[PDB]
């Protein structure tokens, strides 16, 4: 996987883009949406009442041990990630 595509570094952070696929066992990336420049992520949580958002924010937090709140996209499946404070560099290193 190469997630240059779905992430960029900004004056706060790195900026995550993720599409979420809800319902899932279990909560993982499991591939890179190169039309969307987009990681997808399993997200193990209904699409209903902000849970896929708990999860995936709880999942990220965990990855990056950094803040990870969601600046664009609560309501959709194209969510964007801001993890506060980080490189691209350490970013990627995590994510692989
Ligand atoms: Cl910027
Ligand atoms: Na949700």
């Amino acid at each position: 996987l190469y997630f240059q595509g779905s992430l960029r570094e900004t004056s706060e952070g790195v900026i995550l883009s993720v599409i979420v696929a809800p319902n899932a066992r279990e909560t993982k990336i499991v591939g890179i949406d190169g039309t969307r420049g987009r990681v997808k992520v399993n997200v193990a949580a209904p699409p209903v009442k902000g849970k896929a958002n708990k999860e995936l924010m709880k999942f990220f937090k965990k990855l990056f041990g950094a803040e990870v709140v969601i600046v664009r996209g609560e309501t959709s499946r194209e969510k964007d990630l801001l993890i506060k404070g980080i490189t691209k560099k350490e970013v990627i290193e995590k994510l692989e």
